């Protein structure tokens, strides 16, 4: 099977490298386009063996699933670019936020009539096969259509299917969730150097810790409270630090930062639906 | 490179015209006496250095045009459409038409100068006060007419006084915001920060001094760093040290978000003053 | 003259660099000491060309002006270690936060009785000879001595004798200053990229917007008050953002990051004064 | 250098009697040469003016016949009413100044014209002050105002304050700086007492104190070609009581409580605009 | 009657300036001496016609009346200097915050018995002949020298004899007001620039409207809050701006500011009382 990604950036980039490590696709049986050819992304791609080209055009010929790995804004231009180039073998994936798949299904279907079409929000731990990824399939997408792209995203993380009114919802919570998770690892770190630790040993640790948190409760039928229930000795020094926590309404800034992340990504949607 | 020894004019006479000219000067890219400005109120002490400087004055806005064969718009951006009726029918093809004003948009310019001859050729650019030490940070957009060079001649000019780049006309609001204003947060933040070197016992001009060095050489170490901030700043912070106890009072005050806030806020501020119809 | 550091960490490795940037030192006649050679800046040391050793008593030997690049809490007993090791030749340069010249003294005076000691605070921007630097001359440094000194660390910044007693505020401006201005940074940029602009072009453009403007203040007689009315038109854009910052107390964000930054300076002092 | 000159009132409140009182005590104008009217002859600050030497009527036509130069002191939302009713008695010697928050010049004008077409109208904005001849004024003037009208004008309001003239899109800010102000300084005043008399500093003594601080670095600024941050730091010795104190009010951001001053009362100005202009 | 400083600093600057401009003393029959006169106080005192030295002890030999401009750290310092050179005909008036007249008495008697000893707070409005100073009487004090005081302090301002024990709290109120008005009058024109002033305009605009209003209440028998309530028109501009003001306790800032430079003052008393 024939893969080809339409722009070289982060997320292009962390998808081929996490579906060749997953042993699922050869980097030759890979194509990718960029614009700027400049970009550090597009460095490693050439190391890894994935053809590289500047013309969108032949990513399109050589590819039967498509991914479209570029900002919103620049979804329509690709679209009025290779639309006359989609052919009846061809999935269309597009990763772009908030753009809709009826969007995407207009302007293709000025071209030919019944474009198959997936929409889809992943994240950039796919590049460790630990992503966290949802999908929701178009009008004229076959239904082995949707189990072939749960097979591939499922070889880099997590993979399911969603109704598509949920996909902003996700991308405030999974697709933005790394950058939550990396500035949480900072600030602790910061706070373990604070208290005399090595900066290096502060982030290692704090990672791991985190880690660990997170693959105990994927692990668990227990509520996140009863996890944290569990940590915490009475009297001891992690019910104190939680306390902290809730004196700043930590938890309401999780929630006020999914919450600005799907906002956000609703207004992100640029072409007619 | 490209042999310059043209003329360069300034409509306004204020803080702008005064630093770039006076970077211009010291560039030795131009000569003083090159350089014309016009300004409606004489009596600002920005139309004095310049005089002393050896720039012409002028009252009149069409003898800048007339002298001027790049002209830079240094005024408020409601007074460019003034500006524009008035010397519109004095633009001739040899002109740069060069607008330093936050928020307005080159096709606003194009459309009012377009009236009187078809294709003006218009750059928009966003610096900033500190060409007048050579480290400004400039941006600029070509406009629809701007010739093949206009914009390498442009650049060659501004990179005399500082960082000069182009970009897409869509980004200059926002650079607005952020290098535009971007001195205003620093000599705010350095007035804080001798107040808290007096607050320990600095005398006040020991304190100023300190602060503005440190500010100096740690944007100098960014700028010659491949490395992120976050890690310049963990190599500084010694565990258990005075600065990670310092980094601590910043955050629970939530200083990185007042910076990101005050980015956004001029911006915003900036894509309201567009005064024109685009 | 012969320069040596006992340590070998950013410190070490920024004023080495420094020093053999403004031609006032070859490389050569540089030895640096540390009990870790594993570090990161003991690897660059090495191809600047500087003598290392893991011996601090070889430091001692090869060296005249004497920089103590190490931790407070680690001087006492690289005092102890090297003591008897300290000729009439020897100035004493310590570096680290908080620690009293009367307490290197007193250390070194139960070896021999008039060592020459200097206390300095500068920080790292000395690596892109932009440092910030103060010192205060002990009890038996030699008049000749501190000019000495302001002439060698002159070369990479600022430098200026204090009264010793100013030295931990000193530390809590321009000592821990760079960190803060390296978090603003980082700020300013997560604010040029909220509004469009990709994070390599607000990095640049916010770290010339602070150089650009401290250069004008060093250069200036007026007051950064004026300067910043300079920027300002009325009802525009900057004045806006100023507001912004006031409504959050950016100000006193700053005093309070001095004053704490000084007061844990004082009580980082480990040995009796 | 009009000692013929006859000044209207029409509104005898705390602004008539401000700029009354300080005309009288500069010399520039003879009480009987000035007439107020009020729809209410029952106010302290029109017992006052009578005491004063000020004509006294309840009629605003007769204030319009008695006067040269005729300030309309009222509230915003009244200058409509009082311009239908003395309009047609508008004669060409007459200069108009209004001294309303917020209502334009043309709005004035508009009105006006509709009975004889070139009323003389400037627009000002003053404060209380005047009263012990220490105002802020700023003025416009409108359309037919002639030349010599703004330097009557100045000469007249210089002799209570400072008086300098603005294009009229500055006066709704000035209103929030200089118009507002001294209400901010009397609530600064007061709570300063309040920290004095917290300290153990008697009330009477505590009032004098920070009224006078206030007063001589106001003086000291007025006098000094130097920014305000260069005498703030020329105060402050290092380590000292004053900078101490300068923290805790930078902690409470005290510098944006008086900027959201100064806003909310230009843009309420701005709302108040009664008249289409 | 001779008068002579002892400190060169800002406020014996603006004491000769405001009595020489009083017409009380003639210039000539001042006398100042600092041992770094580096600001330019140097060349405006001799244009002033002030006598300049180098010797704190020559100053003491021209002066009757001797006023003590020095930290409060460097009193104990100036008066082992001078204390042998007091004579009979001396009064010692001493302006530094806290320090007491029993430690300055103290002090003085090691070399002569009955020191007259007054205690001045002033600030920098003298300048301009609108300073605020209280003084309080030593042990030694004649009943003359109090009234001397407040005959040569009332040139230059309101002059007032209090207890001493309310010097510390005079500090915290108008020692330090010109400050707290210089930060409120910063702030005003940036609120006018904000709104569209150009920044020249503002700053008069705001000094005046301070000015006149401290003028008013000075003048008047009424309270604050009822001048308060005659500019305040009901929903007007006024009215709406002090809402805004109250909803950041502006008034317990100013509180806070008084409270926080009197206990400053009570920690500043650098001697044995
Ligand atoms: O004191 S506890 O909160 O029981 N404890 C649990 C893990 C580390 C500390
Ligand atoms: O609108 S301004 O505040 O005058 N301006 C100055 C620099 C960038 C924006
Ligand atoms: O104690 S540290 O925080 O490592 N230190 C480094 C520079 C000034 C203070
Ligand atoms: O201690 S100071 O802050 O320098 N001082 C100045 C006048 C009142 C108190
Ligand atoms: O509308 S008011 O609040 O009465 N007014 C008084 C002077 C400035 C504005």
């Amino acid at each position: 099977m024939s893969v080809g990604f339409i722009g070289a950036g982060q997320l292009a980039f962390a998808l081929a490298k996490g579906f060749t490590a997953a042993g699922v696709l050869a980097a030759h049986k890979i194509m990718a386009s960029s614009p700027d050819m400049d970009l550090a992304t597009v460095s490693a791609l050439r190391k890894m063996g994935v053809k590289l080209t500047p013309h969108n055009k032949e990513t399109v010929q050589h590819s039967d699933v498509l991914f479209l790995a570029v900002k919103p804004h620049i979804i329509p231009f690709i679209l009025d670019e290779i639309g006359a180039d989609i052919e009846d073998r061809h999935i269309v994936v597009s990763c772009a936020a908030g753009v809709t798949i009826s969007s995407i299904e207009k302007k293709l279907s000025a071209f030919r009539p019944a474009p198959r079409v997936i929409r889809c929000m992943t994240n950039t731990p796919v590049v460790v096969r630990e992503g966290a990824t949802v999908y929701a399939t178009g009008t004229h997408a076959q239904v082995e259509d949707g189990r072939l792209m749960e097979q591939l995203l499922s070889s880099v993380g997590f993979c399911t299917e969603v109704e598509e009114d949920l996909i902003d919802a996700v991308t405030g919570l999974s697709g933005s969730g790394p950058a939550y998770a990396f500035t949480a690892l900072d600030a602790l770190a910061d706070g373990g150097v604070k208290m005399g630790l090595p900066r290096r040993l502060a982030v290692r640790l704090g990672a791991q810790a985190l880690l660990g948190a997170a693959k105990m409760l994927l692990h668990s039928e227990q509520h996140p409270g009863q996890l944290k229930d569990n940590v915490s000795s009475p009297g001891g020094a992690t019910i104190h630090a939680l306390h902290v926590l809730e004196s700043g309404g930590f938890r309401s800034l999780l929630i006020n930062a999914v919450e600005a992340s799907c906002i956000r990504t609703r207004e992100l949607q640029s072409m007619a639906d």
